């Protein structure tokens, strides 16, 4: 139970959702951005289960699936960006 | 440095880069907010760097910023809790 | 085949390791359960966490504690993130 | 977080929360926290949590079994996952 | 791939640019068609990605590697996958 | 900066370093090509000193850094090509 998980601890389940809450309703960024970010990010992570949730309610907000399709792109690039960060370390 | 030591493969990761950062379904300011927020979700202090001030000289704010970090850090606990769920039967 | 198939002597030691890691007396069997399940779920594998979730409750620990042990995970991950975040600054 | 008002406030509840929990003792909760920072490979948290276990009694042998657990469960996974090789 | 092609179509310019780079790493020379599906395979077992293993593998099968040498490049990834925590658990000793 | 860890754990320690050596010593594969794994292994899941170790012990078998180059490469691959599967989530 994605949330009963949450039944059992009662203090930090409703803690967690202020702290979600907050950041999703921060005002500094639109809706659509950070509904954009919320699934590129859930990519980048690398979470099936988050990356549904995130893009269904993208797709019920009114962000087509091309440019959730650019989001995820661009948590490809990071991905790969960064291992060449680590590669760097071949050299002495 | 490291692209340099592979010709071929360097130039193609060029081009894939500028394609999906050339790409027109989002705006700049989306893109370069997003990348930020990636950089953040996997933990790599180098392109979260580059990719920052990339944003901040484009207007992006401090406080713009943050927020992007704050969903990838909602992100990375909810992927968990995701996780938790199976430690039931 | 198997996880540890095809392979006798690194499977042997494999199992060897994780023997050894799991008899440590520097820590009691709870807490090495305990550590165990907040592992699998910080590192988000669904089948290590069930596994490890399943031997701890057959030991007497309970699905609450457990929820505890995961959320401890889901703060470190959500910190973690943050740490990176300040790496601009 | 001293940038966003109400996030910076309400995720430091929500670790109060995580580090107030009854259902564990402090002891187990600080051997948790640094074996889950090795296991996502942090190390400025593990540093830091590390710090606190020490000054909280528990020795860098009870940290590193702790942190041993991390390691098993890391090499755990990946083989999980070469199951997939078999087909 | 009805889930990654269905993003070729919504992406054409970028998932191209991306099977080029892809084609790139996957045909140069410094390694050998060996070597490099032996490492696509323990790689996608490092980052744990189980399409990706089974897609590796599969290639790595139809050139004549077999589940034996396979197992011993995961074997590889997870030995990497545990070395790498260890090298972050000496932050706990000050 | 992973011997001080060891130590303190002397069973543990010499039980890794039997598995450590149980995979270096498996005849299914050559040195170099378990020299490449390890070195790409370490660029995938990001870990510099691992890259920077394991690197320094695949030039000093003959290994050069183009080869090396090349394995981190794959490993950038990977990584983004894991992402691109997590995408398909989207597709809803």
């Amino acid at each position: 139970g994605a949330d009963r998980f949450l039944e059992e601890l009662p203090e930090v389940a409703e803690s967690f959702k202020n702290f979600r809450e907050a950041v999703r309703s921060e005002g500094k960024l639109t809706e659509r951005e950070k509904l954009l970010i919320s699934v590129a990010c859930s990519v980048a992570v690398r979470c099936d289960a988050c990356t549904r949730r995130h893009a269904e309610e993208a797709l019920e907000a009114g962000i087509t699936e091309g440019e959730l399709a650019e989001a995820a792109a661009v948590a490809a690039l990071i991905r790969a960006g960064s291992a060449m960060n680590t590669a760097s370390a071949i050299f002495r």
